[PDB]
């Protein structure tokens, strides 16, 4: 017998289609190769990143713990599996007791002493109604869930390394931009100084030009720190140093990622690890019900042994000293003060908690993918508008610089043009990083980088 | 007889009144109808949000798990409650053993057998010193805490739905403002294009107008994304999709919330689910000391049954095969190597941990309410100043535009007027959102979100 | 007899020296007086902060819980140390059973009886192969780890208080600066208002002047709130209100801290609490392997008592009613269906998990110090540039101010000079706050403020 309820997977408490609106491109429906099946070696096209991810898959300590957890849960299933077989061992025994005359059969105080060397088992529970099998099946699903928890932890690490790599790259572009802009402001300042001395440029013009130089200089120190701090964060995720022999990497103006299909929401239920992790834990709670039910039914037990017993230690292995035992037992609960019902009620509550947790897991994934798809349908337009802002601002600066040196306009115009171009360029870099980070997280949200190659 | 110490609620380690100063309006004193007693249907005035909150209460999976934990702790209480009663069951027994001559009775090797079927209890602990009663009282108290934790989980969710709805509402208003602003920027640019074509407007004027357009173009795509992502976040909190027959919502310029009276700091100890939760945990720890003390006192046990016994399985239920057993036991510990007092010390340490946690819960609650009252006394003036800025910026915009089209001054004044107005209008939307959400959290901070209608 | 494997401390999986580059000062080397040994009384120069940290060390509830946790884990060590010694108690027992004809000694239905009041030990496990000692040593090292966790709890509190204090101080400077700036803008606006009524200032000049005032009015309301809420965040950390008679505090522009040496990364291995905490947890898991190994070896148990026994209750403490029992046992497991191997595998897996967690603690500590040195090597430059910017903006505002009211220039240039200076000054305060925070957090990363005076 097995009293585990028959398992049926809850229905997905989300929409059948991903959201539509001004922010969303057209829904593309089912895909033959879902994002989860696409390798990170395929998804990430930067060969420097591909190597960094490989270093991290081997040296990161968090993912190392995740791997060892699976092992630890397998071990706990191996214990629960062994509870079904008899614990057989050797039992050496000694007894020596003085008893009063009203207890000893002879009628006067006496010492009764006995010894034994026996081989067999003690309190071996026979699993007729599947109490121990249910607990084994609970322990098996918990292991299975931990295996998916590992796969989820890798998809987290992959996305983390990618984001950290791309942040360092964006901040390295911010830094080089500031160096070039400082040098340009400095050169511009030197002409203004030169003009001031000869009495053409005013004192105001000079201090305005001074403001542009000191601002850029303060910005230079910030990104110098941010770059270093981005390096430190990358090293931590790798679990070791940045390798020396790194392949030439790609630039932020190149296509760094492969475009990944959204698929259908229902794809998540078979592909996304932390949804499958939660399902396996729901299956584990279902199995535990079968153990709480078998508590109502008779509990069969057996104690048996064979060996040698004697009244004196020396007379143990002598002839005519053999001994065996057969001690079966059955126990059926009649009256518990509502105790067994509460234990079944409890296991039933634990299943419903797991239903809800599994459902929340689905609803979370839907939200995360939908967010990624809103970035996909808006960042191309935004980047293009920012590119056009940079292009217009540059033309604006060139005319402004020309009209100041000529004496047609004030320095305030050139100052406005200096700031506007510089803030627009810094922004383009940030926007590009946000678009790429969003794409990387969408990949993770669909099933991530568990596979190195495509399945 | 129980050995549970008397309970005394620790003093509230906060000030008797809420803070005063520049950021705080005058304290309101005692509240006739405390915030906790006021319904979210009374607090929230938007009928659409009210409906949406109702949808979240039935569908949100986090709150659902919270509702189930209460039942799981109730069941655990019911288990501990039952263990004060004797467990009555049916025991079937068997014993077949070979014994050598010197251990047997007969003086010669023999096989003795006995069989029994009986009805009764095994090792029933007579709770004389209240060890099991203490463990039941600990369990009941943990259940009572878990009930309070459900109320706290609801006050959180209500605040989360309100914030996610108000956030969406603001970003929608941002989106529309950006759409309108781009429209006026596009017209202005086209007027400049024509003016340049006749030789009035300069090339600089035209490119200044262009940077204004492309900048709004990038803001439009950002708010288009933000709006969509704000909807995804709300749907996750609801636990389902947005309903189809929702009533008309209210605008952000209208009165949205029924501002809640603060009351006195002491109201928190009676009404905030967070604090009441930590008190029940304290009372639960207090009860564990009763079970640790009881271990020093005599332990009373009983094994008692009645039924049938026989040398042969065939003779079990026959006439004259009747049997009973009465086997009471008492154990009083004398030497434990310090085990028992260490267990008691541990029990006493846990209560101190829980006292310290109870006090922190009150200190944290004071901090949250006070921050909410710092916002209340400052946001009135901040929004008045931001409104006045917007009005002044609109007048500044119109004069500068009028002055540019006439040729009496440059385009830089108009560009500056355009940016100041747009920046100021965006910021007003954000300030209103910061103000509203501070009020929403103030309501939760006093423990408000539990009742639908005012009690 | 102990089966605990030899403890070898894993090698540091970090670089032999802290990073170098554009953002870093030269590596100073090994320090005579390490950062961990510097007292917080020495490190924090501000006497108002020293009184506050003292208040927090005795009133903060989370540090109270952390110190009580040490007592709880110590009590847990004592409980398991006691399991090595025999539990001696007084055991009183009764027995009364009816036996049917075939089972009785008389051949007919008889009632047997047995009583006894005794003093002894039941089931005493003689720790021959060190199973119980391994469990005791496991519990010891978890106590030793909790002792280190308390030390980490303090260094965290010390940093949190210092940061909270500095943040309130920086926001007090932001508020004061805004009061000064608002008065300057209002003065300026009024003089424009007087110049407007006389047909010298235009309607454009006046509205520009107005926007500045309303803008400054809104920032005032904001900083009034942030100061209030910053006080509230500090009170929570103190576990108590702010004292009225505090010592005189130093301003943000003073020398507030002593320069703490970085040392070598290999200092952290001996001097950082949470790294040492991780090491004891690893050591504790190493000891648990000794208890898993000793499950394969013989298990000795001993039951021994002395007292009085009788057939009747009345003849208990009578002459010749004395009794004793001596019952040695030895168990050796032979067949387990892999059970003991799985339990040994589990212990070994847990040790491997603690190795990875110990290696991660070192890698994490490396990141935090390296980021702290990157802040050290860049903030001097940033703040120098920002100070020079403030000065240049100051000269700029003064020139722009006179140039307007003399009729030489227009208000827009004055307006822009006002924005630049006010923004410049606000950013200088923020950069000062962040420079100081980084130094505060660096001190904590190296091993923090456990010692009051320098060691
Ligand atoms: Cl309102
Ligand atoms: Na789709
Ligand atoms: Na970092
Ligand atoms: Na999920
Ligand atoms: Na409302
Ligand atoms: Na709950
Ligand atoms: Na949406
Ligand atoms: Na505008
Ligand atoms: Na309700
Ligand atoms: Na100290």
């Amino acid at each position: 017998c097995s009293l585990i309820p028959d398992y049926q997977r809850p229905e997905a408490p989300v929409a059948a289609a991903y959201p539509q609106g001004q922010a969303y491109g057209q829904n593309t429906g089912a895909a033959a190769v879902p994002a989860a099946d696409i390798g990170w070696r395929e998804f990430f096209r930067d060969p420097q990143l591909q190597q960094l991810i490989g270093v991290a898959l081997e040296n990161n300590r968090d993912l190392r713990v995740a791997a060892l957890n699976v092992e630890a849960f397998r071990a706990q299933y191996r214990i629960q599996r062994a509870d079904l077989f008899p614990r057989i061992g050797v039992d050496g025994s000694g007894t020596r007791q003085r008893l009063p005359g009203d207890l000893s059969t002879t009628g006067s105080p006496a010492i009764s002493s006995q010894y034994g060397v026996t081989l067999g088992t003690t309190a071996w529970e026979l699993d007729l109604f599947g109490r121990l099998r249910s607990l084994r099946d609970q322990a098996l699903e918990q292991y299975l869930a931990t295996e998916q928890a590992q796969r989820s932890a890798q998809t987290t690490l992959v996305a983390s390394v990618a984001t950290a790599y791309l942040t360092l790259k964006a901040d390295q572009a911010q830094l080089q931009l500031t160096k070039d802009t400082l040098g340009t402001y400095q050169k511009s300042f030197d002409l203004t100084q030169r003009s001031y001395d000869v009495g053409v440029a005013s004192a105001l013009d000079l201090r305005q030009a001074q403001t542009a130089v000191e601002g850029a200089r303060a910005t230079l120190a910030q990104y110098t720190r941010l770059v270093a701090q981005d390096q430190n964060a990358l090293v931590l995720l790798l679990g070791s140093g940045i390798p020396a022999n790194l392949p030439q990497g790609l630039g932020l103006d190149q296509t760094l990622l492969t475009e990944v299909p959204a698929g259908l929401p229902s794809d998540l239920l078979q592909r996304r690890p932390d949804i499958l992790e939660a399902e396996h834990q729901l299956m584990a709670a279902n199995a535990s019900i079968g153990a709480a039910r078998a508590a109502f039914f008779p509990s069969i037990s057996l104690t048996a042994n064979a060996g040698t017993m004697s009244r004196q230690l020396s007379g143990l292995f002598d002839a005519g000293s053999g001994s065996w035992l057969f001690q079966p037992s059955i126990n059926l609960p009649i009256f518990t003060a509502g105790s067994l019902r509460a234990s079944l009620d409890y296991a039933k509550i634990q299943k419903d908690i797991n239903v809800a947790q599994y459902e929340k897991a689905i609803q979370t994934a839907f939200q995360e993918v939908a967010d990624g798809l809103a970035a996909r349908g808006t960042f191309t337009e935004q980047l293009q508008a920012q590119r056009d802002l940079v292009k217009a601002s540059d033309e604006y600066y060139q005319l402004a610089d020309k009209r100041y040196r000529t004496g047609v306009d004030n320095y305030l115009t050139l100052l406005d043009a200096q700031r506007s171009l510089f803030t627009a360029q810094q922004q383009l870099i940030t926007d590009r990083l946000n678009q790429l980070t969003s794409e990387v997280n969408l990949y993770k949200a669909l099933g991530g980088g568990w596979n190195q190659q495509t399945v």
